[PDB]
């Protein structure tokens, strides 16, 4: 339907640009695309958002109150969707990071405004791996 593709030719090149770790050498590719809507069509989604910026803005907030109830098979595609929609509106993050900072960073001054005092605290932090 009308070029059945994720990203155009401006937005294909940027997106091979961005890479999955800041510090890393692996950059973007088509397979990393491909892979999220493989699983969309999984997740009851069509690999069809991925070809409208405002689509891919859906998803994130789809699967973001869905983020506590999944594993990381949800946590990749959040990862990688947030990396593309950036492409969409005209955005080319330094890596997979920067992507998800510019989307948390948002709702964050929310968080540490309604709180501001047990969003953080001082020492109080526990934790216990399995085996
Ligand atoms: C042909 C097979 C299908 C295909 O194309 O699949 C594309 C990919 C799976 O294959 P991959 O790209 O080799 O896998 C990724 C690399 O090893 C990367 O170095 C690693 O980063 P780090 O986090 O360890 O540094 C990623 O870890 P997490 O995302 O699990 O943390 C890992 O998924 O689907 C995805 O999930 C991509 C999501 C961005």
């Amino acid at each position: 339907g009308a070029r059945a593709s994720v990203l155009s030719g401006g937005e294909l090149d940027k997106w091979e640009k961005i890479r999955l770790r800041p510090g890393g050498k692996k950059q973007y590719k088509l397979k990393h695309i491909v892979w999220a809507s493989r699983e969309l069509e999984r997740f009851a989604v069509n690999p069809g958002l991925l070809e409208t910026s405002e689509g891919c803005r859906q998803i994130l907030g789809q699967l973001q109150p869905s983020l506590q109830t999944g594993s990381e098979e949800l946590r990749s595609l959040y990862n990688t969707i947030a990396v593309l929609y950036c492409v969409h509106q005209r955005i080319d993050v330094k890596d997979t990071k920067e992507a998800l900072d510019k989307i948390e960073e948002e709702q964050n001054k929310s968080k540490k405004k309604a709180q501001q005092a047990a969003a953080d605290t001082g020492n109080n932090s526990q934790v216990s791996q399995n085996y």
